[PDB]
This record gives structure tokens, sequence and C-alpha cells, in this order.
């Protein structure tokens, strides 16, 4: 008895610094335009890096239906920096999301953004949401740090951290990231202010899937974790999308036999030290295998200055021309159009999530070389489901010199290893039963859909 428009389901989405909080969110908006949502995109300017200038660039001309709102910011680690400047900001955006039309249906923002962002989402009173950009494991480890830091010991006594029911049962001091030790580092302080607030939000979003986190998933949604936890919603894999290709690569992959090839990338931004770096590079002539290996000198792709052949040396370029064997290139390369190529074999990866998510995805085994931060506890995510190895004595970056000898064997190690790629194959074909109907990715979304409409 009427014919009408249908209501808009309008999301409104706010990405933190860095292509490893831009990416997945820009994954999750192609998502929702997909079920027909209207999307409003909070873009805080300058970025840190190009590739985040070029990706929004090329992410906008795909979908002009997507409503930009500008986040002109005023003017240590260059990214954990904008970390702090966005955050410091936030407060300002009010005026911005008040008036959006149509009317706003939900909101969902960066994990490093809680504290400022929960007074702005209640007086906007439609359900918020964080997108956590890192593993279930390390969200359980978030939301269990005020149990921890209540302790008068903390954080001197504290050899190991053992969360009820999660995927990883026995995270030792050595594995925690190094600034949650130390209570005035940025996410130190972030953690304490952040964590008691969680219960205030409507539900966690993330990207992961029962194929790789199985028992983190069902221990958050227990109550096993933290009594009042909201909701965690298991929206991965977040697949690669097409808006994201940016052609020697490709021609150079296609004449390589068929899972011949070990890529090599420590992601968008880390930068080994020169010695570390050039012994990576005699580790890969040792090994004998064919590889791509994606160098940075610096941590901001800006700030790239010095070539390709004075960062890797003489004797190195020369050892490498000869064998005719490796690609090595110092740019931005489009990771997943490699991953998915029938050459690559196996991926020398710093564990960081996205790579570890797009890495399941394509089914590609892992050799962890984790680097910083919360990569040790994803690298051993990974480890747990047979599809990878890493070396718990290698150490953070820095920490100690890895040779060329044992990087070499360690890449033949799992490259010989046909049990990795069972196991990885088995992770592909359960990360496509959650994007169909009835897995995880497809039952949350349809939640989601009917409490914002
Ligand atoms: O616990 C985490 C993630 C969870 C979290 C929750 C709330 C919050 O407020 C901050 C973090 C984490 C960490 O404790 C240290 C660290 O160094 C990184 C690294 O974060 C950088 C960002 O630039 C990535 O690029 C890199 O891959 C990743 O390992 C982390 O994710
Ligand atoms: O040359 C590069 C380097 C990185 N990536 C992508 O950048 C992201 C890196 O995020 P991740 O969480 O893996 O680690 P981070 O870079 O934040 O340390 C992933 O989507 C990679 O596929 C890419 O496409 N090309
Ligand atoms: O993925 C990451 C995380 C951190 N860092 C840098 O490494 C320093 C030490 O990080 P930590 O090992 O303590 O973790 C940080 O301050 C950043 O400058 C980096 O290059 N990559």
């Amino acid at each position: 008895s009427s014919i009408a428009p249908h209501p808009v389901v309008h999301v409104a989405l706010l990405p933190s610094a860095g292509m490893g909080h831009l990416t997945p969110f820009l994954r999750l908006a192609s998502l929702l335009l997909h079920q027909h949502c209207h999307v409003t995109l909070i873009t805080p300017q300058p970025t840190v890096s190009k590739a985040e200038e070029d990706l929004l660039s090329r992410f906008l001309s795909a979908f002009p239906q997507v409503n930009q709102l500008h986040f002109h910011l005023p003017p240590t680690d260059p990214f954990f920096l904008q970390f702090a400047s966005i955050r410091s900001s936030s407060h300002l955006l009010t005026p911005l999301l008040s008036s959006l039309t149509p009317p706003l249906s939900s909101f969902i923002y960066d994990m490093t953004l809680i504290s400022p962002l929960l007074p702005i989402a209640e007086s906007l009173g439609v359900p918020h949401y964080i997108l956590f950009t890192s593993s279930a494991t390390m969200f359980s480890f978030f939301s269990y740090f005020p149990t921890l830091a209540k302790s008068e010991s903390f954080p001197g006594k504290l050899d190991f951290v053992e969360i009820p029911g999660v995927s990883v049962s026995s995270i030792p001091r050595s594995s925690i990231p190094p600034p949650l030790l130390v209570p005035n580092s940025l996410f130190g302080k972030l953690f304490m202010e952040d964590s008691p607030k969680l219960k205030k939000l409507h539900g966690v979003l993330v990207n992961t899937f029962e194929g790789i986190e199985k028992l983190s998933l069902e221990a958050l949604n227990g109550g096993k974790v933290v009594k009042g936890l909201p909701p965690v919603y298991g929206v991965g894999p977040f697949v690669p999308c097409e808006f994201e290709k940016v052609e020697t690569i490709s021609e150079w992959l296609d004449e390589q036999p068929s899972g011949s090839v070990v890529y090599v990338s420590f992601g968008s931004r880390t930068a080994m030290g020169r010695e570390q770096l050039r012994e990576v590079g005699d580790g890969l002539v040792k090994s004998g295998w064919r590889f791509l290996w994606v160098v940075k000198d610096k941590i901001v792709d800006r700030a790239e200055e010095e070539g390709l052949d004075g960062v890797l040396g003489f004797e190195l370029v020369e050892r490498m021309v000869k064998e005719k064997k490796g690609l090595v290139v110092k740019e931005w390369v489009d990771q997943s159009e490699i991953l998915g190529h029938k050459a690559v074999g196996g991926f020398v990866s710093h564990c960081g999530w996205n790579s570890v998510v797009e890495a399941a995805w394509f089914g590609v085994k892992i050799l962890g070389w984790p680097l910083h931060g919360d990569q040790k506890i994803n690298a051993e995510v990974v480890a747990k489901g047979g599809w990878g190895v890493w070396k718990e004595g290698w150490d953070w970056e820095g920490e100690r010199l890895v040779k060329g000898e044992e990087i070499g064997e360690a890449i033949r190690e799992v490259m010989n290893d046909e049990s990795l790629v069972m196991k990885a194959t088995q992770v592909k074909k359960d990360a496509r039963k959650a994007i169909s109907v009835g897995g995880g990715c497809e039952v949350a979304l349809q939640k989601l859909m009917e409490v914002w409409k």
C-alpha cells in the first residue's frame, strides 16, 4: 500500500595512521557498499606516507558515491606521532558528524581513538564500534590489561600472560609488545586509558575467522576473558579489492616455475638496519631458491634517499645479478597480486596482521620473522595452526645480528616442508567458508545490518 524509497543505512568510518590501518577500513567499506550502505569516510590529512595518499585516491575514484569528510590536522616514530595527533584533535569532529545526511545509522572508528570518540558517539545516539586491526588474540590481551596492571609489581614481575581459553594459551615475557611493559609509552598509556572503556562499546569488529583463531573467538564471546565485554564479530578474512592495484614484476613471475618463488616483505612501516638488511640478502643467495625481495631503507616511504645499489653494496649486488634467481625492488608493490600468483610458494613475513590474513586467503605458508610490537604473538597464532614457523631465538629487530647462514637454512627448512602446505591449503579452504552463507563473516554482518535498520 505504498511505493517508497527504502531508508538508507548510513555508516561513518574513521581510520588512523598507516597502511595497516587504512587498508582494512577500506576493505570494510567495500563490503558495506556491497550491502547497499551509504558510507561516509573521515580522512585525517595529510597522511604520513605517500602509499596512504595514493590508495585513498584510488578508492574514492572507484566509489564516487562515498562522502569524504576532510579532517585537516594541526602541524619519535612518525606513525606513532600521527596516532597521537589524530587522538588529540578528534574532540573537534562533533560538528561534522552531527550534520550528516541522510541520518547516520552507525559509527565505526580506529581502536586507538576509544577515549576521545566515546563521548562524541554517545551524543550522536547511534550504535558505535571499533574496528580492531590486529588479531583476536591480541584483542584479548588488550581487554585483559586492567587485570594485569592492577598488580603492584607490574610491569616488573610478569613472566607469563595466560588468558583463559584463547588461541595462544601462554604468552611469555619475551613475546609481550615492548611498549606494554613501559608505563609511559604511547600504547601503554592508551591501553590503561582505553581498555576500561571497552564495556561502553556496542561491539568490536576483527579481521579474523574461525579457521585461524577459533579458540580466541569462542573465549571472547563466552565471558571467559573479561565479564561484560561487548560482542566480538569475526568479519574476516577481508578479501583484497580491485581499487588497490596500481608490469615487470608480474611478467617476471610469469616466467618462474609454479611454487618456486619465496616472497620477502617486512610490511609498510619497518626498515632493518643496514648490516641486518645485508644479511637477509646473503641468506637469500645461500638458500638457492628464487626470490622476490621488497626492501625499505626508511620507515616512511617519503624519506627514501639512497639507491638500492648503495643500500645493498657492491658484493651483494654482484652475487644476485650473477645467479639470476632473484628480483629486488625498493618501491610499493601489489602484495596481494604477488601472494596470489601461482609462482609464489612461500612468504618470509614480519607477521603484521594484514599480511598474515592475506597469506591465509591465498594459502601461502609463512616463515615468520617478527620484528616489533605484537608480531611475535601473531607469529605464534600462525605456528599453532601448523601453516608457518618462526625462530624464537632471533629476537626483536636490532637485539642481535641474525646471520645469512641461519637465514638461508630457515628458508630451506620451510620451503622443503610439505606439511606446511597441507595446513595452509586447509586454512585457505576455511577462509572461503567464512565469507559464504552461514560462515562467521556472513552471519555477523547480517546481525549488524538488522540492528542498524
Ligand atoms: O598491541 C598492539 C595492537 C593492539 C592495540 C590496541 C590499542 C591500541 O591503542 C594500540 C594497539 C600493538 C602493540 O602493542 C605494539 C605495536 O608496535 C603494534 C604495531 O602497530 C603498528 C602501528 O603503526 C603496526 O604497523 C605494526 O604492524 C604493529 O605490530 C601493535 O599492533
Ligand atoms: O610494498 C608493499 C608493502 C605492504 N603492502 C601491504 O601493506 C599492508 C601491511 O600491513 P600489515 O598489518 O601487514 O603490517 P604493517 O605494515 O602495519 O607493519 C598489507 O596490506 C600488505 O599487503 C603492500 O601491498 N605493498
